[PDB]
């Protein structure tokens, strides 16, 4: 069902599934979704959660956003792919701010703390 | 403000241009926003309103469909990237019945109608 998205994550970059988590993160389970999608994440606490120089933090981040922008997770059905779907369809770079902004598509932000529950599970040390 | 979108849709394709506008028929003045942001397109309604050689309707559909979810609305700033977004996040291909189903980015649904002011602005006759 939702497995795929979890798929999916597996073959994202170690910066990709940071982010990703991250924003997870970021949601109670226990209100409602974020409007549309939509979650900021700063560099120094993204560098500060993870072993990373908050000094090149913000270029990371950058990279890993547009990274996660450009994927396309697919469905298929013999060799043709049936169904094409994006992790988030609007991203804001903001230097200034040191964040990034990140609008995770409809059929995404519901299954993010499900990721976030997924990865803890598996959180031994 | 909201007229890259219309700057935008200048890169589109002419069929493209025809799918953003096809989906922006399927919306009412008096009746809000679509279901949710999902569209579904026939590729026999296509050449009915378009005429197309019905033969190979669905396979333009197709290439339409799939350009525009490649395509990337993005902003400069000082010759920089600041801002990138979709006109669509989801794509089911449904050939077997002769359609396409879309699922436009949130962040477009409120233009669909200021964008099909523009394109009949350009009709003569
Ligand atoms: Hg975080
Ligand atoms: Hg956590
Ligand atoms: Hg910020
Ligand atoms: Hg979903
Ligand atoms: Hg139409
Ligand atoms: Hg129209
Ligand atoms: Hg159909
Ligand atoms: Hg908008």
């Amino acid at each position: 069902q939702s497995n795929k998205l979890i798929e999916s994550s597996h073959t994202l970059t170690l910066n990709e599934k940071r982010l990703v988590l991250c924003a997870a993160s970021l949601i109670d389970s226990r209100k409602p979704l974020p409007k549309d999608g939509y979650l900021t994440i700063r560099a120094d606490t993204f560098a500060e959660v993870f072993g990373i120089d908050v000094k090149h933090a913000y270029a990371a981040l950058d990279d890993a956003a547009t990274k996660l922008f450009n994927r396309d997770i697919r469905r298929y059905v013999k060799g043709k792919v049936v169904e094409r779907m994006r992790w988030v369809f609007h991203v804001k770079y903001r230097e200034g701010q040191g964040c990034v902004e990140l609008g995770f598509s409809p059929t995404i932000i519901p299954h993010l703390t499900m990721l976030h529950k997924e990865f803890t599970s598996y959180q031994l040390k």
